């Protein structure tokens, strides 16, 4: 084979559940994170703008 990007070279036996890549995400518990994070914070958005002000 031929190296054309370093994705799955690059710090193969050190980065752990980290990546080494331009995409923020690869793996579907980092999407769904973010998801409940963003459901999260609206939720707390939501309390404030209605029990704060």
């Amino acid at each position: 084979a031929m190296e054309k990007v370093q994705y799955l070279t690059r710090s193969a036996i050190r980065r752990a559940s980290t990546i080494e890549m331009p995409q923020q995400a690869r793996q579907n518990l980092q999407n769904l994170f973010i998801n409940f994070a963003l459901i999260l914070i609206f939720l707390l958005l939501i309390a404030i703008i209605v029990m704060l002000l």
